[PDB]
């Protein structure tokens, strides 16, 4: 292959997944692929015989928990010299007829821009969160001087934000609840994304059409929107063993009778709220498949606080599944999600309507957009209460009053499918991306 692309993900599941989906999309278009990766949380290299892996940067920190994410600031602050040596030696060791076209990194690797610059290597960024999230980010000054960033101030919560009517004030509070902490790294990510040679968004035009103008205005480099879950699932980059019972169980369930439930990799709840969630599921009387990661419940290894047989025959709790493949199964009627972007987009691409909870960061923004703009789910935006949970589940899955949500999800899946076909917005965006990358050396 004449042209090689180097991709460098952040080593967590929700960041590895889109990068390796993109790597496959680019390999399909004729590029050779080198993955730079930490030894930490490395994927199964034997699932990618067509890729070359080069392990870097970590050849005392915990492997799990919120402290695991400390690797990202540390590598941003201390990895430049090593990344440069690794990039330069690969650039030098290339075949006579081969050329390294560009580096693609997670936007969170803001340190890679100066490194790539110093080698005259173009860097493109893969955004793993939405255009709407970015639009909210760049509106933070206007939020600030309206005081919305004031955790000890608790007013106008249910009001729409002025100048940003798609959001409520509480959404902004929740999303930027750690602002004073994160404003530094957030600012660096945005700066070095704007300074990049191109931004790839895991999205599609018909999903976030209200946001395109913002990214054209705010980012000089070209933007490309590609809905990676419509190209392929992320099953090959799973860091955990998929549960081997769920599909046999799903085959025993009537169509659209199952609520899939997963609250995310790092989310955490009190025992009180955990039990209230369980009560709401039982009260809904719907069948459910619930992925609970060990540690989800404060103070318990897994799901100890659940009483024996409390979930009855209608429910299953597992630790890990191939999520997009589950969402594609005919038994699934709805998805109760924490509103992480991969999960939300997977559900959209499989046409599954959603019930939304959130645990901060971009999740409240995703829930608000999907529930109020697209109207493909119900946002539980006032905590955990068994009656409200049961009503939301049933509205999406059973009630005739929720038909519009179910139909809106079906229509949006069809729009994603159309965007991939020749002539569609995603197809042409990918065509532009391939031509752009191919042009970078001339
Ligand atoms: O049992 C599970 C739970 C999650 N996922 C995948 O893990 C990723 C989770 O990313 P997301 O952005 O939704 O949220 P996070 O867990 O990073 O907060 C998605 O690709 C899911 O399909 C999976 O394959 N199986």
């Amino acid at each position: 292959r004449r042209r090689r692309i180097i991709l460098f993900p952040v080593p967590f599941q929700g960041a590895i997944n889109p990068i390796l989906q993109l790597a496959n999309v680019l390999y399909s278009k004729g590029f050779s692929i080198t993955i730079f990766h930490t030894n930490f949380n490395k994927p199964k290299t034997s699932n990618y015989p067509h890729f070359t892996f080069r392990f870097i940067l970590d050849n005392n920190l915990p492997t799990h928990g919120p402290l695991a994410g400390m690797r990202i600031p540390i590598i941003n602050e201390h990895g430049a010299d090593e990344l440069r040596r690794e990039l330069e030696l690969l650039m030098l060791a290339s075949e006579e007829d081969e050329e390294v076209s560009c580096l693609i990194t997670d936007a969170l690797w803001y340190f890679a821009q100066s490194v790539a610059d110093s080698l005259n290597l173009r860097r493109l960024v893969l955004m793993t969160s939405s255009l709407f999230n970015f639009h909210a980010h760049v509106s933070l000054p206007q939020f600030d001087e309206l005081g919305y960033l004031d955790p000890d101030d608790k007013t106008r919560l249910e009001e729409q934000a002025s100048g940003f009517p798609m959001l409520k004030v509480k959404d902004i509070k929740s999303a930027y609840s750690n602002w004073q902490i994160l404003k530094e790294i957030l600012g660096k990510m945005i700066k070095q994304t704007k300074a990049s040679s191109g931004v790839i968004w895991n999205s599609f035009k018909e999903l976030e059409e209200s946001e395109l103008e913002t990214v054209i205005r705010e980012i000089p480099a070209p933007s490309f929107l590609i809905p990676l879950p419509k190209h392929l699932t992320a099953s090959s980059s799973s860091l955990l063993d998929h549960d081997r019972t769920v599909f046999q169980w799903l085959d025993q369930q009537p169509p659209s009778s199952v609520l899939y439930v997963s609250f995310g990799s790092t989310s955490e709840v009190d025992e009180k709220d955990f039990l209230e969630i369980a009560r709401g599921l039982v009260d809904s009387k719907q069948s459910f498949l619930w992925v609970v990661r060990p540690g989800f419940v404060k103070g318990s290894t897994w799901v100890e606080p659940l009483p024996d047989g409390f979930l009855g025959e209608r429910g299953r709790i597992v630790k890990w599944v191939p999520q997009q493949e589950v969402l594609a199964h005919g038994a699934i009627g709805a998805f109760w999600t924490h509103s992480g972007w991969n999960s939300t987009l997977e559900s959209v691409c499989e046409g599954v309507p959603m019930i939304f909870s959130d645990f901060g960061l971009d999740q409240p923004l995703n829930a608000r957009y999907m529930s109020d703009v697209l109207k493909v789910g119900v946002y539980l935006e006032n905590g955990w209460e068994r009656g409200e949970i049961a009503n939301a589940i049933r509205r999406v899955m059973v009630d005739e009053e929720g038909e519009y949500i179910r139909q809106n999800a079906r229509v949006l899946k069809q729009k994603a499918d159309v965007s991939l076909m020749k002539g569609g917005s995603s197809y042409e965006s990918l065509e532009s991306l391939v031509s752009y990358i191919s042009s970078l050396l001339e």
